[PDB]
């Protein structure tokens, strides 16, 4: 279950306690500065609410980089503690190590509500369970190795605040082993669970996916776990020209096409029947005489097909109108990949009037979420994050819990 767990807001006891909290602070460091702050921001909820709620201690623990289970101080958080103390308005105290003796009593020793940084966790081979020497070798940490550092970890504090569900979809130390009683997610962690619940456990009805992306082959494991939930599913972008050429011997001319891919549509198509699911596919295309902004362009109906030498960038207008009915109907949407090559202004008709119909259902009352990568920078780049009622930042994750795969950082939570 993703609904059920406990979170931030429903901790009591928080007054006088030395508060853990896993947060995602893997940035982009280029000597000593940092050029991407928005997750150190996006961590600030969770902070002042430990802070307001007069936490002793709010001891935050991440990774950065890759220094593969070896100390590696080009991966140092040192810098982080540095921006999040600017942002916070308060000197945060950065420590060396984040387990041991000597951070206890540091930690101990700080003055009373403050922020402490732990050292990156991932310079320990024990929180990925494996790694690489400095001379190359791979190394394992054994079940004992893994369970000491848990416990060193858990040793830390009394409450613990589980605010990466970014890594959640990994079996790290720092995810499974802090065995402290009360282990709730933090508030960017509440939004993913309680969003990705809204959609997928008993979701308002008619529930629509709509799939895009250029490949086939790499949405398999989505799609297949995606048609045991909706009620209606649209297909579109690149990976529709396979499905066109399969289904309908469509001619594609010098579109995508998924070779993989295309030897997997009829056992989709035949899921799709079984579970009742409506697919929309496009019934007309865009089409460019070169793979780019500035090409030749017509519209052609999937009756005519792509003609040799051509290409199809975007949904057609009548494509375009179809979705009109789909996406309005629906009360729950989840959005993972554009129509077409929205990179390109001329191509990104589809995508733009997909995203107006979504935000227009959404103002209506669907809930639409939104699962991340091209989807999300369209969005971003159409400035309507606000419109769309859950925008996931959870990255692989997000992907893996629609694919249908155990997380085990949300496992270990707490029950409400
Ligand atoms: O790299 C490419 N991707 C695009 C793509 C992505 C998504 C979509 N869509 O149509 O939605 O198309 N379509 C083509 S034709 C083409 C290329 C691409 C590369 C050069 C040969 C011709």
């Amino acid at each position: 279950s993703l609904g059920n767990k406990l979170s931030i807001t429903d901790v009591k006891a928080i007054q006088g306690k030395k508060v853990l909290v896993r947060v995602d602070f893997n940035v982009p460091i280029e000597n000593g500065v940092i050029k991407d702050t928005n997750r150190i921001t996006a961590t600030l909820p969770t902070i002042h609410h430990l802070k307001k709620e007069g936490a002793a201690k709010i001891i935050l623990i991440s990774h950065c980089g890759r220094p593969d289970g070896t100390k590696n101080l080009k991966y140092t958080l040192k810098p982080v503690a540095e921006t999040l103390g600017t942002l916070l308005g308060e000197e945060v105290l950065f420590l060396s190590d984040c387990v041991g003796e000597e951070v206890a009593a540091q930690i101990n020793q700080a003055k009373d509500n403050s922020v402490i940084l732990l050292e990156n966790l991932r310079f320990h081979v024990e929180e990925e369970g494996k790694g690489v020497d400095a001379a190359g070798n791979k190394i394992k940490a054994s079940k004992e190795d893994m369970e000491k550092f848990q416990n060193e970890l858990t040793k830390l504090g009394d409450v613990f605040i589980n605010d990466a569900f970014g890594t959640a979809h990994r079996a790290h130390s720092s995810m499974v082993g802090i065995k402290m009683n009360v282990k709730a997610s933090g508030f960017l962690m509440k939004k993913e669970l309680e969003y990705f619940s809204k959609a997928l456990e008993n979701p308002q009805r008619p529930l629509l996916a709509i799939l895009g992306g250029a490949k086939v082959s790499d949405k398999i494991q989505l799609i297949k776990n995606l048609l045991d939930k909706v009620d209606k599913m649209i297909i579109g972008g690149g990976m529709a020209y396979t499905f066109k050429y399969v289904l309908n011997n469509m001619k594609i001319g010098d579109s995508l096409f998924d070779e993989a891919g295309s030897k997997i549509v009829n056992e989709i198509m035949e899921k799709a029947k079984a579970k009742n699911v409506e697919i929309y596919l496009p019934v007309d295309f865009k089409v460019a005489d070169k793979f780019d902004n500035n090409a030749n362009t017509k519209v052609v109906t999937d009756e005519e097909g792509i003609e040799d030498k051509w290409m199809g960038l975007d949904a057609g207008p009548k494509s375009i109108e179809n979705y009109k009915d789909v996406i309005l109907s629906s009360k729950t949407i989840i959005w993972n990949g554009p129509q077409g090559v929205f990179e390109m202004p001329n191509f990104a008709k589809g995508s733009i009037e997909c995203l107006n119909l979504v935000i227009e259902a959404t103002k209506k009352g669907a809930i639409s979420i939104v699962g991340g990568g091209d989807t999300a920078s369209l969005v971003e780049q159409q400035q309507k994050k606000n419109e769309i009622s859950h925008v996931s930042t959870g990255g692989g994750a997000s992907l893996e819990l629609l694919e249908g795969k155990e997380l085990p950082g949300v496992v270990a939570l707490s029950s409400k």
